[PDB]
């Protein structure tokens, strides 16, 4: 319904955001040491993309839960002053403000 039409706007705008590069694809645990043991429920934009296209979101609140999970995992694994962590705060602050402009 009208809830999930804006989830497409935010996800599209989040995908094309400049600071979205750490979260476009799922984290590769073979390449990132310690990520498999620290992050229980990983989540990224592409995973939210394929679920949203298939329709697996019942309400907008599920979409926000996956989005906040991306930045929670980013803050949990990475330092705040790291290159991945710096982009996470930019993407997180962009989402919470853009999510505010509708709800
Ligand atoms: C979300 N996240 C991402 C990384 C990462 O190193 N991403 C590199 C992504 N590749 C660089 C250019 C092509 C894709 C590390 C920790 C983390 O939590």
């Amino acid at each position: 319904h009208s809830d999930l039409t804006f989830c497409e706007i935010i996800l599209m705008e989040m995908e094309s955001h400049d600071a979205a590069w750490p979260f476009l694809e799922p984290v590769n645990p073979r390449l990132v040491s310690g990520y498999r043991r620290i992050i229980k429920n990983p989540m990224d934009f592409s995973t939210m993309r394929e679920r949203l296209l298939r329709g697996g979101y019942t309400s907008s609140e599920e979409f926000a839960a996956d989005a906040l999970l991306v930045f929670d995992n980013c803050q949990t694994f990475n330092e705040d002053d790291s290159e991945v962590g710096k982009a996470g705060h930019i993407m997180r602050r962009f989402f919470e403000s853009r999510w505010e402009e509708f709800y």
